[PDB]
C-alpha cells in the first residue's frame, strides 16, 4: 500500500538556473481532493523545459520541471471521477477545467487554470505535494514529469488506452500535438499550399507531419543545423534550407522560391528575430504565420505593422490549439489506429537516471526527442 | 468632342508636405490602352489623404491625391471591355486585376497590380496622365479623385448602378466598404460576440455598422474625441470610452468591462500604440485584433510575442478585404436595396472648390466624411 501515504521517491531537482539537474530522493505527498497521483513510465525531454534551465521560460525554482510524459494512476483523492487507480494517463501542461470562457469556446485551449501565462509552480490549490532535503520544491506547469510519482489537478490529466506504448505516446503529452495541431488546427494548411517550417526539432517536425497530413504540396524546412535536413525529408519535408548558407535574409529567399511568398509559416524555435522572418516570409495579402517557439521571458519584437496591414494573419497557439482533455485521449486512439507515426521524433531512449545526458544531447543538436524510462 | 483630345480642367494639386491644396488648372491625357477617362461627379476625404499631406503615408510627391470617389466615364481606351462612356463608376484604390496570385486566391484582395506597397505615383505602363505648369504630376494609388477628370487602369475601376446617387455612393470607394468589410469579411464578426472599435471617424463608424450587422450584442467605442461618441452609439456602438478619463491603459479597462478581454478588436487610428493595445484588449486564447489604421511610414512597432503564443490572432487588411471590382458594385446595389445606410458618414457637403476647408474640418476633429461635388 502506498495510497495514502508519502512516497519517497528519485526526482530531478533544478534548484538552481543553468545548473544540471540533481538526482535525488523527494517525498510526495498524497493526493487531495480532485487530485492524482501517478507512477510515471515514460518522460520527454522538451527545449521548453531547457528553457527553464536557462532562464528564457520563467517559473519558480526550485522546480520539478518536465511537462511530456505518461504513467499510471498509483492513487485518487476524494472526488476524482475521470481516472481510477492503474489507469494509464498522460499529464496535460494545459488544463481543460471545461469550466472557464475559454474551455466552453469552440476554438480556445488555453484555459484559465493554466500555470504558463503567471507560473506559481504550484497545485491549483497553491501549495505544492513536493519536499526535498526538508524544502518545498515548486511544481512546473501543473506537470513535474521528472520523477517517479507526481500528484496533478485532475483537470490536468487524461486517461489514455491501457493497451497504448507509454515509451512512444508520452509524446502526445507536448511535442508531437503541438507541432501537429499547430498545422492542422491552428493554421488550418490547406491541401496543394506551400508551407516554411523554421526549426526542425521534435516540435517542427510535428508541425511537417502536419502539413503533409493535410495536404500541402511543398513544405520547406528551415533549419541552421543542416544535420536536421534528413529527418524533416522522411516526415515530409520537399527541400531544406539553411539561412547561414545564403547572402541574402531568408525572408527574401523564401519569398522568391514560393514565387511571392508562402501560404503558411512556422516559428518553431523561439527566437524574436525568426517570429518575425516567418511572418514575413507568408504571402503579404493571404499568408498565416504561427508562433509555436516560446520567446524569451520579457523581451519585445519590433516589426512593421504593414506586414500585417497588406492581409497577411500573424497567431500563435499553446499545445496546438488543441482542448487538452478532450484530444489527447482521441490522439492516442489515432496513434493505435496507425493515423500518424512517433518513432521518427525518438532519437534516443535512456533511462531517468541519465536525464542531464539527454539534456546535453539536445542542446549538441544532436537528438530530437529523448525518452527518459524510469 | 473631347474623347482622343488633352482635357484642361481644375484640380487640387499637392505641391509639397504640410501644404494647402492649390486649385488649379491641370491637362489630362486621354487614355491610352486599357485606360478610362472619368468626369468627376463627387469626392470624400479620407484620413488617408490627410496622411499623404503629414508625409506619413509616403507617395511621390507633387500628387493629385483623392482615391474615394464616383464618376461618369467621358470616354475609353483601345480594348476597354467593363465600361462604356456615360457608365456611373468608382474609381477602385485597391485594383483588381483578375489574373495574378492574390486575385486568383480566395480570400486575397491587396492586387499586386496595387501603387500602395512601393507607390510610384504612375498610372500601370509607369507614366502619368496629368500635367500642371508644363509639370508632370504624380497620380494617387491609380484614382487621384481629386480633380475634375482623371483617368484610371481599368482593373482599377468598376460600373456602378445607372441610377446610383453619386454624392452617397463615393463612401463606397473607401470608407464604408473598408470598415464594414473589416468586420464581416476580415474579422467575422460572429452573433451575440464583444467588439471594441478604436478610432470613431468615418471608417470606424463603418466597423461598428458591420459589427452591428454580424449581431454583435456589445460593441465598444473607443475614441479620445468624445464628441464622436453620439453618432458611433447611433450606429450601433453599446457604450464608448475615452482613454483619457482612466488612470489605467484602456486595455486593461476593456479586458476588466469584458470579464477577460473581447471577442474582435479593431484599430481604425494609424498609431503603433492602438495597434498594440487593440491586440492586448481581445481574449488572450482566442481574441482576434484586426488593423485598419495606416501606420506612419517605415515606423516599428514593439510588442510581447506572448500575446500572440497564448492564441491571439493579429491581422491586418486593405479596402475591408473586399475583392475590389467584384465588390463595389455589389455593394452599390445593396445600398439601392437599403441593406445599409451612408448618411450617418457625411457630417458635411461642399464644393470641390472648398477642398481646404473640408481638410480643416476632418483635423479639427468636427467632420466624419465631407463630400465634395465637382
Ligand atoms: N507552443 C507550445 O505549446 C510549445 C510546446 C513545446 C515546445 N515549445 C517551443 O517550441 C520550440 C521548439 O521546441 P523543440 O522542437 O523541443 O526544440 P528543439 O528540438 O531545440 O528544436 C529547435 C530547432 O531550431 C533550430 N534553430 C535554432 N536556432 C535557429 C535559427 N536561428 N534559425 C533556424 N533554426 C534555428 C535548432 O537547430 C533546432 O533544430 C521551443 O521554443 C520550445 O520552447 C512550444
Ligand atoms: N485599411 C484601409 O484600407 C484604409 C482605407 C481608409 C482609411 N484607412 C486608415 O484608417 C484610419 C481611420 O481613417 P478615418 O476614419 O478616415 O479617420 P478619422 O476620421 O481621423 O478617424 C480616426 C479617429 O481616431 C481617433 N483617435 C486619434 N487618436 C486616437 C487615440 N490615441 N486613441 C483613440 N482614438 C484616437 C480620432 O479622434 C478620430 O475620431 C486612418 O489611419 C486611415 O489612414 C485605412
Ligand atoms: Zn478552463
Ligand atoms: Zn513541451
Ligand atoms: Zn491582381
Ligand atoms: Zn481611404
Amino acid at each position: 500500500s502506498t495510497a495514502g501515504k508519502v512516497i519517497k521517491c528519485k526526482a530531478a531537482v533544478l534548484w538552481e538556473e543553468k545548473k544540471p539537474f540533481s538526482i535525488e530522493e523527494v517525498e510526495v505527498a498524497p493526493p487531495k481532493a480532485h487530485e492524482v497521483r501517478i507512477k510515471m513510465v515514460a518522460t520527454g525531454i522538451c527545449r521548453s523545459d531547457d528553457q527553464v534551465v536557462s532562464g528564457t521560460l520563467v517559473t519558480p525554482l526550485p522546480v520539478i520541471a518536465g511537462h511530456e510524459a505518461a504513467g499510471i494512476v498509483e492513487s485518487i483523492g476524494e472526488g476524482v471521477t475521470t481516472v481510477r487507480p492503474g489507469d494509464k494517463v498522460i499529464p496535460l501542461f494545459t488544463p481543460q477545467c471545461g469550466k472557464c470562457r475559454v474551455c466552453k469556446h469552440p476554438e480556445g485551449n488555453f484555459c484559465l487554470k493554466n500555470d504558463l501565462s503567471m507560473p506559481r509552480g504550484t497545485m491549483q490549490d497553491g501549495t505544492s505535494r513536493f519536499t526535498c532535503r526538508g524544502k518545498p520544491i515548486h511544481h512546473f506547469l501543473g506537470t513535474s514529469t521528472f520523477s517517479q510519482y507526481t500528484v496533478v489537478d485532475e483537470i490536468s490529466v487524461a486517461k489514455i488506452d491501457a493497451a497504448s506504448p507509454l515509451e512512444k505516446v508520452c509524446l502526445i503529452g507536448c511535442g508531437f500535438s503541438t507541432g501537429y495541431g499547430s498545422a492542422v488546427k491552428v493554421a488550418k494548411v490547406t491541401q496543394g499550399s506551400t508551407c516554411a517550417v523554421f526549426g526542425l526539432g521534435g516540435v517542427g517536425l510535428s508541425v511537417i507531419m502536419g502539413c503533409k497530413a493535410a495536404g500541402a504540396a511543398r513544405i520547406i524546412g528551415v533549419d541552421i543545423n543542416k544535420d536536421k535536413f534528413a529527418k524533416a525529408k522522411e516526415v515530409g519535408a520537399t527541400e531544406c534550407v539553411n539561412p547561414q548558407d545564403y547572402k541574402k535574409p531568408i525572408q527574401e529567399v523564401l519569398t522568391e522560391m514560393s514565387n511571392g511568398g508562402v501560404d503558411f509559416s512556422f516559428e518553431v524555435i523561439g527566437r524574436l528575430d525568426t517570429m518575425v522572418t516567418a511572418l514575413s516570409c507568408c504571402q503579404e495579402a493571404y499568408g498565416v504565420s504561427v508562433i509555436v517557439g516560446v520567446p524569451p521571458d520579457s523581451q519585445n519584437l519590433s516589426m512593421n505593422p504593414m506586414l500585417l496591414l497588406s492581409g497577411r494573419t500573424w497567431k500563435g497557439a499553446i499545445f496546438g490549439g488543441f482542448k487538452s482533455k478532450d484530444s489527447v485521449p482521441k490522439l492516442v486512439a489515432d496513434f493505435m489506429a496507425k493515423k500518424f507515426a512517433l518513432d521518427p521524433l525518438i532519437t534516443h531512449v535512456l533511462p531517468f537516471e541519465k536525464i542531464n545526458e539527454g539534456f546535453d544531447l539536445l542542446r549538441s543538436g544532436e537528438s530530437i526527442r529523448t525518452i527518459l524510462t524510469f
